[PDB]
């Protein structure tokens, strides 16, 4: 009945995903007498919502008009969204899903149903919770979405023992990657994989599937923030992932002596043991509206983050090659001598990408 | 039109698959004005061909009626002309030395054809086209780990770490190998019994296995220094075992075992040259369970066709038992991935 509208409205919001954080993803459809009249999504932050675009859209033809949104209609005053809809005198407003702050949510729609409107929520709730894994977790919980990323061979295996970790996922693999890189508000990397491979955790947006390329147009490219962990300083200014576009912040236990670009700032995260208290970083993180991380960790911090239970989804890419015994394994978990103490997760999701194959793996 | 029936005589020939050995998988459907008056697949190796037993169910029937075969006819090709049947059609040529059959009907006044789904055909008896077009068997390796490679620990666990699904899922694919390979290590490792369990096939594969009907693979223990003894799990169970040796052990074993000379080659065992020789024995397809140095040797020396791998959603951390030791430095392709319970099964060909 209404799904086809919702649907097309969800279509609408993942059209923002990469330059919507830390905004969620958000789409609109405004329907007059079964004909489309309005349409809209979410872009940036600070720019106009989905509703207000879609309302500006459909003018005058929004009267007595249904509105389709796939979150509850902001409710606080840019002036709200959910006065915007009663200003345009819509008769009718379908949610997917309502607001995730604890207190707040039902508020926009409760005061539709005050002044009159219909209105309804739960239509494709599931679909709605997924396009914002990261701001839904944030909202509720104080931490980010977490995605730990490993791409080995068959045999689990990341490097060889000479250390060419040179490209063994395939070039489909890395696409595929730079499009989940590019909807992520965050990349984390640890100090171990900088000082190893001086990488550049950025996204290419060259190296991109012309699909996307049609919904990410170049001049609005949204660079993440890189997340650096250097408990210990390791890392020179000379590294190449600080002289990047785009910001990079430092998690670090005592700030560095020497001079860094203006777009390198340090974070100060209190030590455990040894280190920073991972988990807290990841709290400060969430304090600080990042609702998604991307990580991309050699074996060390792979088994931290595990050991530690952040990782709320793992992403293994597998390459069709058997790599030997004697190179470098998945993750690093210290003191597993029996397998009954071995983390243990469930298959989400199984794809083929290109010759390689991307497994989905959640918690629990 | 006539595809309609080469698949049927497909899906009948794959009913056969976990009994044939060391014969073909061959379905046979006769159709004669419309109706399969005929049907037939090779069950057993000495029992009657496939094509024989549609003709029994056609009889009078089977005159001027239209015969669809998996595989050229073999003589199975006497009782097609001696029945009366214009217009074989065959899946694929035979790969013995090959179009006799074609021809004893093409100047017979037959008229034949051949490629109908000719790749689905060479897919059902993958061991024994090998065997025939190069003497060598259908090398498929088995590898169960978790999510990265490790099987075992460094202690030597290794209990468990696949799901109860998985296991029932390598019983299926145990019961239609012709053989089952291991190696002397493993056997020593783990006293193991290397037998298809009926009671460990899913009730979807026994409704075509039946119990008494249960054909044990061949048994191939590679022992190139004589290590395993008669007292061990594996000689004292159903059907043969074949023991790899480089010179014959001189204890007494059970009427049920015998073993094969390989020549050595640079002082082990060569791989290569037993192969060879179990194409001569008439192996089509060997299930190799096999540890890290087996496995990684097969590999090596270009031996395995195909990979078959489990994987369960665990990690047993970067020192952990790995999958194969590949001394001195192996490609594969993707061709279906599927789940089977908690984990997941790949399947990979060289590629
Ligand atoms: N400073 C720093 N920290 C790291 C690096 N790699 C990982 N980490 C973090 O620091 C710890 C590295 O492991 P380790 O010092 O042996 O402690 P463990 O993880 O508790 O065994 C983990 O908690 C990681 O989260 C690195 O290169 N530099
Ligand atoms: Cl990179
Ligand atoms: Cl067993
Ligand atoms: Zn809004
Ligand atoms: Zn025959």
């Amino acid at each position: 009945q209404d799904e086809m509208y919702m649907a097309r409205a969800l279509k609408l919001a993942a059209r923002g995903r990469f330059t919507t954080h830390p905004n969620p993803n958000v789409g609109c459809v405004i329907v007059k007498d079964g004909e489309i009249v309005g349409e809209g999504f979410h872009y940036r932050a600070g720019e106009p919502h989905a509703e207000v675009h879609a309302l500006r859209m459909a003018g005058d033809k929004a009267k007595g008009a249904t509105a389709y949104v796939t979150l509850e209609p902001c409710s606080h005053h840019t002036p709200p969204c959910c006065d915007a809809l009663i200003a345009a005198g819509v008769a009718r407003v379908v949610a997917a899903m309502q607001d995730p702050n604890p207190q707040v949510a039902g508020r926009g729609l409760y005061r539709l149903q005050q002044a009159g409107i219909d209105v309804s929520h739960g239509l494709m709730m599931n679909e709605a919770e997924a396009l914002n894994k990261g701001f839904l977790k944030r909202m509720r919980t104080g931490f980010p979405w977490i995605q730990l990323k490993m791409g080995a061979s068959l045999d689990g295996r990341t490097a060889m023992a000479s250390g060419e970790s040179q490209w063994i996922t395939s070039p489909q693999a890395r696409r595929d990657v730079q499009r989940l890189r590019a909807q992520s508000h965050a990349i984390l990397t640890s100090s171990a994989t900088v000082l190893a491979d001086d990488p550049a955790l950025t996204v290419r947006w060259q190296e991109l599937s012309a699909d996307t390329q049609a919904l990410y147009p170049q001049e609005n490219l949204r660079q993440p923030l890189r997340i650096v962990i250097d408990s210990q300083n390791r890392v020179t200014p000379e590294h190449r992932i600080i002289q990047q576009q785009g910001e990079t912040l430092f998690a670090r236990t005592h700030a560095d002596e020497r001079a860094w670009p203006d777009n390198v700032r340090t974070l100060l995260v209190p030590e455990h043991n040894g280190h920073l208290d991972l988990v807290l970083l990841m709290m400060q993180l969430g304090k600080q509206q990042v609702n998604s991380i991307w990580v991309e960790a050699g074996p060390t911090l792979a088994g931290a983050l595990l050991q530690a239970g952040l990782v709320d989804e793992l992403i293994v890419y597998i390459a069709p090659k058997l790599l030997g015994s004697d190179a470098r394994g998945l993750c690093a978990l210290p003191g597993l001598e029996k397998l009954s103490q071995a983390p243990h997760f469930k298959f989400n999701e199984i794809r083929q990408v290109g010759p390689d194959v991307c497994l989905h793996l959640t918690t629990a």
